[PDB]
């Protein structure tokens, strides 16, 4: 037993990471088959960054403008195309360590693993959630751009995130691997801010179940409530609405535990008004919301 | 730029993980060159869990009794010896994915990554600290024995933990890769329990320095303290003694931020007195003790 924030093993993705240089800018790329994927802003100089014309910038560039390094080996570029905010650099050699993979786009509330990289070298791995305001709470310094987020299912890597920027409150924004942004952000130096964050209700409930499953039970009670009464207090504390689908997805654990979701809701209710005030659940003095139901089950199962 | 509990990239370890079966019992092992390393209790039943005589149990085994499998390839065992609580199987094939590696014994306070595995197949990776009472707070189910903890420095993998048991408080215990336990635990099913735990003071200070680096100063104060007055207070909240070695180690973080170690000790002292009062520090509502000074420097610069 025990309960921890856990990333997927990262080896399948470590082998796809490369370095990409265009002029003074260096950042990371993802090498799958014979294409390297990286952020389109690798083509911008500092001056261009304030108001860039990407189609114009790119037309001016040729293959020779892009230096791609895998370890010490040098990949040569035979083609270049833009898709949305991502650049696709065709290269001579297909990646021998290419895994089974697809590109997918994730919903707010869903989690995934980030492999942080610098100069094409993986530095660390951690779990994040795509927040309701479309940011992630990561850890990223200069050179991190191009790092990816992913899930693993059997042998198949599902890539969902490529890193592009930092926002004023120390939170992070990027794209799917077809170059579409998560959230209302643009790849330019301009005044941007995250919207008001909100708490992922269904994830907090899943985590209260994990607490119960692991012997922690000093928040339970005897009282059911209603979606409507609940949602009204949810609204008051900046919690997402809880839908009937949420109540369904939590079904396994209501069963496994003997505790009704709306029971759990009155527990949460009480925690919302009273405060935590330094007292703890699964080692936390705040209500955690970056574990999904599937995450809680995946980890109390052994998959 | 943010701050997260961050594991090492697990790929170098993933390619060494295998499964070891003996009778009814299956767990994980670690394949480096021509040796598979696993917990010696792979050769026990449940019958034999209370007072196993491992020397007696091993003598009665032949090589062919150990089923070792790396993915779909069955490896052939050609020899075996026991070293402390670890069993070393000699196999007829060297592991081609073997990395640069060393075996080190860590001290309490130190951190590392765990690769949780089942049936020779990795399931997740997370960071842990060796607690002062010689346990870790992990996530381990039936089948996880033989999972290992490690650090990575350049291309060199430092193996420092192999997983053996769960203890009544729901915390975990194991050995180094030479088979010696951390703590006064033993590989048998008697009643044994962890000593009372304490907070890793030097790591909490490093984390406060990390909050300052990331642009957050609300918890600082205008006071200072002697080293000795600090420890007399801290012990009252079950914090580990801070030593002169600890102070020397926080030197670099002090220089970068311009906060003297003993000034930051005064802040901590007050945070223990007051609590957070609704605020948080690097996203936490508690004082966090599983980041080391080396870890803070790694991830901030
Ligand atoms: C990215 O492009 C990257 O890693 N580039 C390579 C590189 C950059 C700097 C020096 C050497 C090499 C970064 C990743 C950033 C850096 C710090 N933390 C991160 O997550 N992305 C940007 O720098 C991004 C550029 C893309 C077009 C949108 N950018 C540009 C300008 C400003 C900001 N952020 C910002 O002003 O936020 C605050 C919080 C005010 C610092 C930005 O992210
Ligand atoms: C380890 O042997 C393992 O993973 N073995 C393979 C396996 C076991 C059971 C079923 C199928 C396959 C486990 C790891 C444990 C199990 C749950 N979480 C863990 O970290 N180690 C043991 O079961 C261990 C072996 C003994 C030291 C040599 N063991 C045996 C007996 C009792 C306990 N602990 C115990 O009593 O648990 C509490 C928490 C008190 C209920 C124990 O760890």
């Amino acid at each position: 037993s025990g309960f921890r924030k856990m990333a997927f093993p990262s080896g399948k993705v470590e082998g796809c990471m490369v370095q990409v240089t265009c002029g003074t800018t260096t950042l990371n790329g993802l090498w799958l088959d014979d294409v390297v994927y990286c952020p389109r802003h690798v083509i911008c100089t500092s001056e261009d960054m304030l108001n860039p014309n990407y189609e114009d910038l790119l037309i001016r560039k040729s293959n020779h403008n892009f230096l791609v390094q895998a370890g010490n080996v040098q990949l040569r570029v035979i083609g270049h195309s833009m898709q949305n905010c991502v650049l696709k650099l065709k290269v001579d050699t297909a990646n021998p360590k290419t895994p089974k993979y697809k590109f997918v786009r994730i919903q707010p509330g869903q989690t995934f693993s980030v492999l942080a990289c610098y100069n094409g070298s993986p530095s660390g791995v951690y779990q994040c959630a795509m927040r309701p305001n479309f940011t992630i709470k990561g850890s990223f310094l200069n050179g991190s751009c191009g790092s990816v987020g992913f899930n693993i299912d059997y042998d198949c890597v599902s890539f969902c995130y490529m890193h592009h920027m930092e926002l004023p409150t120390g939170v992070h924004a990027g794209t799917d691997l077809e170059g579409n942004f998560y959230g209302p952000f643009v790849d330019r130096q301009t005044a941007q801010a995250a919207g008001t964050d909100t708490t992922i209700t269904v994830n907090v409930l899943a985590w209260l179940y994990a607490a119960v499953i692991n012997g922690d039970r000093w928040f339970l009670n005897r009282f059911t409530t209603t979606l409507n009464d609940f949602n009204l207090v949810a609204m008051k504390y900046n919690y997402e609405p809880l839908t009937q689908d949420h109540v369904d997805i939590l079904g396994p654990l209501s069963a496994q535990t003997g505790i009704a979701v709306l029971d759990m809701c009155a527990s949460l209710k009480e925690l919302l008004q009273n405060g935590m005030n330094g007292r703890t659940i699964l080692g936390s003095a705040l209500l955690e919301d970056e574990f999904t139901p599937f995450d809680v089950v995946r980890q109390c199962s052994g998959v």
